[PDB]
């Protein structure tokens, strides 16, 4: 909440008592609007007596302001005399500087109760204006800073003692003579609660084209708790706030257009706002009211998807909801051969002196040795395909030696390719169709298996393919014909099961395999727009992106979800690395990359936090609650940073929560990001509370230390730049409440910076 005044020029209503303050002074002691040279202000007069302002605040008003924090900002012109005091009071304790004139005329300060005199200014600099800053960081042992002109004089005040309660500017001894213009005073009482528990996971972005226009979101909980509970509705909601996140507009629910009957909830509100058109586009997850992610009761063939809405900053009109779960939610058997080797075979009655075609639409996410193979009694062919230790797509054919890079573009790599075989019984040879890419030829080995075969081969090398289409056909009609595309979106009622359906499977050692995808999730905070991928291969600029939780079936990972078309046609990126094992026979061991940030770093590369979800520790070796991973290709794959995760941030919370990280870019040209999270109430603990900020100048190779923001509940939250000094901040606090923060990243950046001795 905000308290200030300002010369507006005009008569009546510049006077401090029409701004809500107190006059507060003793004979003698007077005030009026100065306009020097055309400077509007207003003058106090303490020539021999007190000249004042106060003004008085609520309890719960200074509870919010131990809570969350304050800052007050004075620009003023200090002509003659001192004790010139701006301050702020609680009913037990104040943070006083004195501001005045020594005799020799410099314009310097001195704290209540702390030794030491520093020269603000000296000359005509004196009587000049100036901005003045007090900065309070709530914390168990709390202090407050002192910003002259932006610079920092003094850190660390030690709140004094005192029985006033207010906040007060002007001249504060009756018998010390002070005089100055005051062309604006602001008092700033942190966290403004802008969204009410129970609804939770809050995201925020601001505009940079329209400076002051903030755009928050959040979901609306009805009944509360996460979605997939038939005791709720969730839905997505909004608030602008076109004024840098002082006044917020009527909350609206984007949703309740989109779930009529309450048949869905809604979750994970991810916008990303676009420069170039200068709009923010909200990204979120729908489910149906009774089954999500929780528990894994997500089905593939359930009602999970995402949406986006549209939002004109320029006009505030939002467009109705649009659906693209068909561009990202993937329909497909898929086959895990780590650890195991798993084989589909149909037996067949190929005539092979005569033609026949094979075609199967298959993409390698990782690995080796996952295959293609018809034989039609007399001869074998066979499509080996595997992703290179450069990320490219390779293919060995059998009996051949040479292998043949197949994709070199990381993007084609982990995509779908229509491999076709074409066979010749005239000359008795096939020859490789990827996508109409007649490829080689090729007379593969000599058996007696007339097969349509496919799968992972070795048990001891790993790789995992997803099928989505396998067809065989020999003299105009089709022998063999299976679509995992279109099965893996059936209700269960739909036969799927592949020795059910004709084939026999054959698998030794532990594999895993499923159909289609259950479930996409956008993710909890905001999304990103690249900017720095001109020199990074085959990732372009102006790319909207945001790093998704899916999952397969069991298991939580986190992709990007990618529009390099400025939004209107969606990607999908491949999925996080995670080292696995398996402890037992049915019982595997990994990680669970859930909630996910990202930040685009100076040279491109793409730097992500993510939650580990279910268990940390695999094979013995811990990972904390996070982890951190690195995209050299635009999003497109993974590589995990090894040792940075949570121990990354001193003093961070144990707990398993979700962070947020950004970049901030200062006027001047610098740079560096942001990062939120909770701590705990003692040294780095398993709590929910007192959130901190994390910083780091050397792009994300390190951190330093957590600036405490709160004192009490800190859950969820989000950070965004404001504009040149500010980065704005929404948390979940009280009973999950959202609050606001207005943070000065600029001056709070100084407490890190310096060094002495
Ligand atoms: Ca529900
Ligand atoms: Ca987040």
């Amino acid at each position: 909440a905000l308290f200030d005044y300002n010369a507006t020029g005009d008569t009546e209503f510049d006077s401090p008592a029409k701004q809500g303050w107190m006059q507060d002074n003793t004979n003698n002691g007077s005030g009026v609007l100065t306009n020097a040279d055309g400077m509007p202000a207003w003058l106090v007069q303490g020539i021999g007596g007190r000249a004042q302002w106060t003004y008085s605040l609520s309890t719960n008003q200074h509870a919010q302001a131990s809570s969350f924090g304050w800052r007050m900002t004075t620009e003023m012109k200090v002509l003659s005399g001192g004790m010139i005091t701006n301050y702020y009071a609680n009913g037990t304790q104040r943070v006083l500087p004195i501001i005045s004139l020594d005799s020799s005329g410099n314009l310097v300060v001195e704290f209540e109760g702390q030794t030491g005199r520093t020269v603000l200014a000296t000359g005509t600099a004196a009587t000049e204006y100036h901005k003045f800053e007090l900065v309070f960081l709530p914390g168990s042992n709390p202090s407050a800073s002192f910003y002259f002109d932006g610079k920092l004089i003094r850190d660390n005040i030690q709140p004094t003692a005192s029985k006033q309660n207010m906040i007060v500017w002007g001249n504060g001894s009756s018998n010390t003579d002070g005089v100055a213009a005051y062309r604006d005073i602001k008092f700033e009482i942190q966290g403004d609660v802008i969204f009410r528990g129970p609804d939770r996971i809050p995201s925020i972005v601001a505009s940079s084209v329209t400076p002051g226009v903030v755009t928050a979101f959040a979901e609306k909980r009805v009944g509360g708790g996460d979605p997939g509970a038939l005791s709720n509705t969730n839905d997505i909601i909004t608030r602008t706030s076109r004024d840098g996140g002082i006044t917020w507009d009527t909350e609206l629910n984007l949703t309740e257009q989109i779930n009529v009957s309450d048949e869905f909830d809604f979750s994970d509100p991810r916008p990303i706002y676009d420069p170039s058109s200068n709009t923010v586009l909200v990204s979120y997850a729908r489910w149906p009211t009774d089954a999500a992610q929780n528990g894994d009761r997500i089905k593939p063939w359930m009602p999970n998807g995402i949406f986006y809405s549209v939002y004109d900053v320029a006009s505030g009109n939002w467009q109705a909801p649009i659906d693209v779960t068909d561009q990202v939610k993937e329909r497909s058997f898929q086959i895990a051969g780590w650890g195991g080797s798993e084989l589909y075979r149909r037996n067949t009655s190929l005539n092979s002196q005569q033609d026949w075609q094979s075609n199967a639409k298959i993409r390698i996410v990782d690995g080796a040795a996952n295959q293609i193979q018809v034989a039609d009694g007399s001869r074998k062919y066979v499509v080996t395909l595997s992703i290179d230790e450069s990320g490219g797509l390779v293919a060995n054919l059998n009996g051949v030696s040479a292998p043949i890079i197949l994709q070199s573009e990381h993007a084609k790599v982990h995509s779908f390719h229509d491999y076709e075989l074409q066979y010749s019984a005239l000359n008795h040879t096939t020859t490789l169709f990827v996508d109409g890419q007649q490829i080689t030829t090729w007379a593969g080995e000599v058996s007696q298996e007339n097969n349509i075969q496919f799968g992972n081969a070795d048990a001891q090398i790993d790789g995992r393919l997803h099928v989505q289409k396998i067809v065989l056909t020999q003299q105009g009609h089709n022998l063999v014909e299976f679509d995992a595309f279109y099965l893996a979106q059936q209700t269960p009622e739909v036969e799927k099961d592949l020795e059910k359906l004709g084939w026999t499977k054959i698998k030794t050692g532990n594999t895993m395999s499923l159909y289609g995808n259950a479930s996409v999730n956008p993710g909890p905070g905001h999304g990103i727009t690249l900017t720095r991928q001109q020199n990074i291969s085959g990732s372009q600029n102006g790319r909207l992106i945001y790093p998704a939780i899916v999952l397969d079936r069991f298991f939580l990972n986190v992709m990007s979800i990618y529009s390099d078309d400025g939004g209107s046609n969606w990607q999908t990126g491949s999925t996080l690395p995670i080292p696995f094992r398996w402890k037992s026979s049915s019982i595997l061991e990994t990680l669970e990359p859930s909630e996910a940030d990202m930040v685009e770093l100076q040279n491109g590369d793409l730097l992500l936090t993510a939650r580990l979800d279910f268990n940390q520790i695999v094979n013995g070796v811990n990972y904390s609650p996070r982890q951190q991973f690195l995209s050299k290709d635009g999003g497109i794959t993974w590589s995990l940073l090894e040792a940075n995760n949570a121990n990354v941030f001193s003093n961070i919370s144990t707990g398993t929560v979700d962070a947020s990280i950004t970049r901030f870019e200062q006027s001047d040209g610098s740079h560096f990001l942001l990062f939120t999270n909770p701590q705990g109430n003692p040294a780095g603990t398993n709590g929910r509370q007192n959130l901190g900020l994390w910083f780091s100048f050397d792009e994300g190779v390190t951190w330093k230390g957590p600036i405490q923001l709160v004192n009490g509940a800190s859950a969820y939250s989000d950070i965004y730049q404001l504009d040149s000094e500010n980065a704005i901040v929404i948390v979940e606090t009280d009973n999950s409440n959202m609050r606001i923060l207005r943070m000065p990243i600029t001056l709070l950046k100084q407490k890190l910076t310096l060094s002495q001795n």
